RNA sequence: UGGAGUGUGACAAUGGUGUU
RNA sequence: AAACACCAUUUCCACACUCCAAA
């Protein structure tokens, strides 16, 4: 439970399709770079200030040292060539129009060892080296561009994209140095956001108050205009233009600049009441062109510092946080999240205009970055045949990641005979005609799907308030003998839903299916169809199964599939969810949920949860799992060592405390949808749909993947909009010795066992379900050992997929 | 609360050190 | 205790959009 397994082989299954990844090949020398620790007092200075101080320190000490270093922004410094130092601390002083800096030697970072790591020589890739390289590549844009989070943003060179108000669209990119099979690469992905336009505040007023010009009104702002302008500018920073000095607007004056007064404190004799306009006329010899406009209150309210709008400009680099209107959000997405070819060209254009090969700090370390994206082979896996079981038992073949139930019926359809209707929406906007039409349409779609509604509902009443839920359900459960479903019509976002699921899933164990109000008024066969999918699953039926004869050889022996996800509170306990397959299809899943420490992603009580699932598996299959496939979802790379250490043992522990010496093979896999890796089709004819993304089933385990360990990218879904995010799978452990092809096909096949739609999903079904179970348990909570029993679902609910 | 996809948040939340 | 800086963590969740209902 310490070391992750090496990649066994390279996959050869599926049709090859020429691809390009957003990785850029780097040429790195064999030179050893020198690392030094800095010590700067005071110890609270911002990163930008630190880089500024170091920059001054470089040029002012050229006679002694620096015969061109890079900086972290925080106490870490690197140089290409060595300098006159030692292990001893070298302290000096600098001045910025006053700091004390101490430079200390740390260690040497050899890039020869990096080549040994990328080659077959050394197994471990030095993290300190990756850090150093990343600091180098980020040193210039950290000062040249505007850093946001881990990305760098900037304005537009030519065409300035506006948004209205004081906002505009700034574009940016996220860079990161990553190790590869043979050569180091630079991962880069573009993005966009909204910044405040660098313009005079007098024009900011014009754009906010919808003025063509400022001379449109000579009369002062009405109270509504003052509030509106204040709402937009309160908090922003502005620079002055009659001396430079940057200020922060805390408020907007009520009175005009001609009447706004303040304590003048003219040397001796203390304060005299003076207006702002008179001050700028006397002191700065400036007559106000627009004295009828209010002033910007700056700094401390006790300080009484005011500024006329015509001497203030809004400083650039200020990202917007305010709510975006319809036109703003539209223009945003109408300029971002574009199609795959568009994003592709954007990254290419970026890599062209960024010009890493001409920047001095990059050239200093003799680093060369390829200006073209990395070509990668890639291969599209073969979609599994989905077997439906009507009278004809037709088969659905996933075309482009999507299939349908046309002339097809469920593998195991349930004859719904007893069901109820409880509408919580007002009857005024939801008539009985709507309910009957919805009933007719549902009955038709249901019977066509293989899950026939044998007749009208035994119950149909309007209601209101969450307090009506728990009592009514009890009455419903005691009145009608053997009801199968309770349909709850909701008028939108309401606390009613949470209690419906609480009473339904935990308290009584009644199969409930909520429907939004609008879908009852106007009904489309597609919506009702997907709804039927949910119902049939919630009632214990089987929508569809994988083709038994068309499965990887792992199914030849009893194997259980596990999915795990963790959800954290907005101080409240977190909840971890672990699901497990309960048949050999694998269609049916059982859910286990626990409560945990705040924001602890490491599943603590996992062992007991696995034990429950294993026992339940045996009770449902009469077979003991020879294999365990654990799809962990939600953890990042920085948590791997921790998670893999505890959770793997927790799984193994559960297998020991259960029965004798029963130790099946555990395959620990980490699913990751959140990463800056993009994939594009090289051939224009290979593009799929409007979005023009890679075809569903695209598999990549070369060039852009880990040099030694077992990982692979798998785009298992078809891109509906924008650019697809290929789900990354990293095998942290494997006792069963899976081959690349087998595990990838198995994963891609489990992406077809999703029961809520007739499509291929981005992540495997167990991981998706586990996320659903967690997010469902989120509603059950709405003192620790008390709420611990709140997530404990019903006895009869346990044997079902309520989370669907 | 029919479903899937992908955009935004990073002056975010907390515990920590520290400031007139 | 009120703001304000910085260090290590937290991709949780929220909102929005697109498509399945046209030919």
């Amino acid at each position: 439970a310490f070391k992750p397994p090496p990649r066994p082989d390279f996959g050869t299954s599926g049709r090859t399709i020429k691809l390009q990844a957003n990785f850029f090949e780097m040429d790195i020398p064999k030179i050893d770079i020198y690392h030094y620790e800095l010590d700067i007092k005071p110890e609270k200075c911002p990163r930008r200030v630190n880089r500024e101080i170091v920059e001054h320190m470089v040029q002012h000490f050229k006679t002694q040292i620096f015969g061109k270093p890079v900086f972290d922004g925080r106490k870490n410094l690197y140089t290409a060539m060595p300098l006159p130092i030692g292990r001893d601390k070298v302290e000096l002083e600098v001045t910025l129009p006053i700091f004390k800096v101490s430079i200390k030697w740390v260690s040497c970072v050899s890039l020869q060892a990096l080549h040994d790591a990328l080659s077959g020589r050394l197994p471990s890739v030095p993290f300190e080296t990756i850090q150093a390289l990343d600091v180098v590549m980020r040193h210039l844009p950290s000062m040249r561009y505007t850093p946001v989070g881990r990305s760098f943003f900037t304005a537009s060179e030519g065409c300035s994209n506006p948004l209205g108000g004081g906002r505009e669209v700034w574009f940016g990119f996220h860079q990161s140095v990553r190790p590869s099979l043979w050569k180091m690469m630079l991962n880069i992905d573009v993005s966009a956001t909204a910044f405040y336009k660098a313009q005079p505040v007098i024009e900011f007023v014009c754009e906010v108050l919808d003025f063509k010009s400022i001379e449109e009104q000579q009369k002062p702002l009405t109270d509504s205009q003052r509030v509106k302008f204040t709402k937009e500018i309160k908090g922003l920073k502005v620079e002055i233009t009659h001396c430079k000095r940057k200020y922060r607007v805390c408020n907007v004056t009520r009175r005009p600049a001609s009447h706004q007064t303040f304590p003048l404190q003219q040397e001796s004799g203390q304060t005299v009441e003076c207006t702002v306009a008179q001050y700028f006329k006397d002191r700065h010899k400036l007559v106000l062109r627009y004295p009828h406009l209010p002033c910007l209150q700056v700094g401390q309210e006790q300080k009484h510092t005011y500024l006329p709008l015509e001497v203030c400009n809004i400083v650039a680099g200020q990202r917007c946080i305010k709510k975006l209107t319809d036109n703003q959000t539209s223009t945003m997405i109408r300029a971002t999240a574009r199609s795959a070819p568009d994003r592709q060209e954007e990254i290419s254009k970026l890599m062209r205009s960024a010009d890493f090969n001409t920047d001095p700090y990059v050239r200093e370390f003799g680093i060369m970055v390829k200006d073209e994206m990395t070509d990668v082979t890639g291969r599209v896996l073969q979609p599994p045949s989905i077997l439906y079981g009507g009278r004809n038992k037709a088969i659905a073949t996933p075309v482009q990641g999507v299939w349908d139930m046309r002339n097809k019926q469920f593998h195991t359809g349930i004859e719904i005979k007893v069901w109820a209707i409880a509408c919580f929406a007002p009857q005024r906007q939801c008539t009985e005609v709507h309910l009957k039409s919805f009933t007719e349409q549902l009955r038709k779609i249901s019977r066509d799907a293989g899950m026939p509604i044998q007749g009208q509902p035994c119950f149909c009443k309007y209601a209101q308030g969450a307090d009506s839920v728990e009592p009514m359900f009890r009455h419903l459960k005691n009145t009608y003998a053997g009801l199968q479903l309770v349909v709850v019509i909701l008028p939108g976002k309401t606390p009613v839903y949470a209690e419906v699921k609480r009473v339904g899933d935990t308290v009584l164990g009644m199969a409930t299916q909520c429907v939004q109000m609008k879908n009852v008024q106007r009904t489309t066969p597609q919506t009702l169809s997907n709804l039927c999918l949910k119902i049939n699953v919630k009632l214990g039926g089987v929508n569809n199964i994988l083709l038994p004869q068309g499965r990887p050889p792992v199914f030849q022996q009893p194997v259980i599939f596990l999915g795990a996800d963790v959800t954290h509170p907005p101080k409240k306990p977190s909840i971890a969810a672990v699901v497990g397959s309960m048949d050999a299809h694998p269609n049916r899943y059982c859910a286990t949920v626990r409560v945990q420490q705040h924001r602890q992603e490491i599943i603590q009580d996992l062992a007991a949860m696995v034990r429950e699932l294993l026992i339940q598996f045996y009770k449902s299959t009469r077979f003991k799992p020879t294999r365990i496939i654990f799809y962990r979802a939600g953890v990042s790379e920085g948590q791997f060592q921790q998670v893999l250490h505890h959770e793997l043992l927790a799984i193994r522990e559960a297998c020991i405390k259960l029965e004798k010496d029963y130790q099946p093979g555990i395959t620990f896999i980490v699913v990751q949808k959140r990463h800056h890796t993009r994939l594009f089709c090289t051939d224009k004819n290979e593009r799929v749909g409007k979005s023009g993304n890679i075809p569903a089933g695209t598999t990549v385990d070369t060039k852009i993947t880990h040099p030694t360990e077992f990982d692979f990218y798998l785009c298992s879904h078809a891109g509906i909009q924008g650019t697809s995010r290929p789900s990354h799978y990293h095998v942290l452990w494997d006792d069963n010795r899976f081959s690349s092809d087998e595990l990838q096909i198995l994963t891609y096949q489990l992406c077809h066992t999703y029961v809520r739609c007739t499509r291929s999903v981005s992540i495997p079904a167990p991981a998706y379900y586990a996320h659903l179970v967690a997010f469902r348990a989120r509603y059950h909570l709405v003192d620790h050992q008390a709420l611990a029993k709140a997530v404990q679902v019903h006895q009869d609910t346990l044997r079902t997929m309520y989370f669907a």
